[PDB]
């Protein structure tokens, strides 16, 4: 899929939020 982090960061997708290092 997209990443969820880039670079650190939070950028939004489905499942960012269930993802390691954005987990909101």
């Amino acid at each position: 899929g997209p990443p969820c982090c880039l670079y650190g960061s939070c950028r939004p997708f489905p499942g960012c939020y269930n993802a390691l290092c954005c987990r909101k």
